[PDB]
């Protein structure tokens, strides 16, 4: 739709940041399209990853952190409060301990700081969806 | 770049049908980008699938059959002729008991007919690819 995926888009983050994302994916739960936000230390897509969200759209989120360049421990998720079909609204917090993301309003995941967010240097939302609203909050010290 | 994706086109198939496809993935292989390719029953995108072809770069390659709504035995491979950060052109060919896969001129999967290739309707390509050719042939009784 409007904002072009892969989105990239340079950030920082810090305690009180927020990520708001708004999109819809690109195809039905059937063929399970993924969605998959990653908070880059660089602004080099093969940098390492604090964050790393993946979507599996009606089947299981996964969450990890890429760490000199290999993957670590990763957590698997079922909950799945993505609605088929539908538009949603993804907000991804920066707590003290620990991410948080609510998903169309409710709670829905959250992952423990491995890596301060202070790293994040670029925000990516990419895979299989459009994309109409894309924030990174500033207005905290 | 040229043609959106996913990109979808009604097709028909026969013995000796070729689907030619060039196209270039969204980031490097470290990121696992994915490419899919459906040969669908019918234009609806939730239709059955005759021939399942998804390619997680650098990683491996899977190929199935949805039918009735349910996927079907996975046939898995972790062949992978395609090239961190390279343009591939994938050539599926129909033949009596097959489906061939050359990539960039290589052999590098087959997949038997589970289904006549005449059920298909339509050919989708998605994920996470940029596409400047899609054609397929139609040269033959």
């Amino acid at each position: 739709s409007l904002l072009p995926v892969p989105y990239t888009e340079a950030a920082s983050l810090s305690t009180g940041s927020t990520v708001t994302i708004k999109g819809r994916p690109l195809a039905c739960f059937l063929n399970q399209p993924y969605l998959q936000v990653d908070f880059h230390t660089e602004m080099k897509e093969e940098s390492d990853i604090v964050f790393h969200f993946q979507v599996c759209f009606g089947r299981r989120v996964v969450m990890n952190s890429r760490e000199y360049g290999a993957w670590k421990q990763q957590v698997e998720s079922k909950n799945m409060p993505f609605q088929d079909g539908q538009e949603f609204e993804l907000s991804i917090s920066v707590l003290p301990d620990k991410y948080q993301v609510m998903v169309n309003g409710q709670s829905s995941y959250t992952f423990d700081h491995r890596i301060k967010p202070e790293a994040v240097k670029m925000v990516q939302v990419w895979r299989d969806i459009s994309l109409t609203k894309f924030n990174v909050s500033y207005l905290k010290r």
